């Protein structure tokens, strides 16, 4: 009352720095290895986050750190979304105040077309005016929506806290949102959106994979906690083993 958003609200991740160097020329190596960094930095926090969650712990233990890694990227790219809208009026991508990515940097990265994916993204939540709280409830909704195509350890557990994520949202949208055409007509609006960071963390995978493999070659570093989770989680993603949760389609 409103115990659920209560929590989102207190749970939420501060600031998190990347620590790239500015005050020099920029270089895909440079821009990439902290990249890296900031990755590892915020899956760091992501599991603080996602183990503080309404719930959460109602998972098997093995079933816990698994959601987290296939959701990690996505949940990533979510929250830059939204930092980029509040903070820059989705005009450049703001991965962290200090790795903040204009178009010449969007360029140098090489991954161009991931971001301004990523860039429509954050626009769109300006389009649909998306409130603080949607945003949290649908980020946590967010750690629930990509599993192993041959379910988890305890499917059942996952499924339970998946519907009371989706009945959080509804709770949500209706809270000052009269009668029901509307209600409908916006979480039709949310499913979509949701639906659509799916593609982009592929895509996403799909460079940083690629990257980890020929990294030696263009001097791009990676810690060796994402080496761990690239190789070992990442695959069985881009092989299809592990898939989203589409609302649509
Ligand atoms: C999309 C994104 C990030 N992207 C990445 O992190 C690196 C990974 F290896 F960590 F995944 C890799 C890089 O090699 C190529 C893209 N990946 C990194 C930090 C944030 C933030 N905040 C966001 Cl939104």
């Amino acid at each position: 009352q409103p115990i659920f958003l209560n929590v989102l609200e207190a749970i939420e991740p501060g600031v998190v720095c990347a620590g790239h160097d500015n005050n020099q020329p920029d270089s895909f190596a440079a821009l990439l290895s902290s990249l890296n960094e900031l990755g590892e930095r915020q899956l760091v926090h992501v599991v603080k986050w996602a183990k503080a969650l309404p719930g959460f712990r109602n998972l098997h233990v093995d079933d816990q750190m698994a959601v987290i890694q296939y959701s990690w990227m996505g949940l990533m790219v979510f929250a830059m979304g939204w930092r980029s809208f509040t903070n820059v009026n989705s005009r450049m991508l703001y991965f962290a105040p200090d790795l903040v990515f204009n178009e010449y940097r969007m360029h140098k990265s090489r991954m161009y077309s991931q971001c301004v994916r990523m860039r429509h993204l954050s626009q769109e939540f300006g389009w649909l005016q998306i409130t603080p709280q949607e945003f949290l409830c649908m980020k946590a909704l967010l750690l629930f929506s990509i599993i192993p195509v041959d379910g988890l350890k305890n499917q059942k557990f996952f499924d339970e806290l998946r519907m009371n994520y989706i009945k959080e949202l509804d709770r949500i949208i209706a809270c000052k949102r009269k009668n029901p055409t509307s209600c409908s007509r916006r979480f039709y609006q949310l499913t979509k959106l949701l639906d659509s960071v799916q593609p982009i963390a592929r895509e996403l995978h799909q460079f940083t994979f690629d990257l980890l493999i020929k990294s030696h070659m263009v001097s791009v570093d990676f810690p060796e906690m994402m080496a761990e989770i690239i190789s070992v989680q990442v695959p069985k993603i881009l092989s299809g083993k592990v898939k989203p949760i589409y609302f649509h389609t």
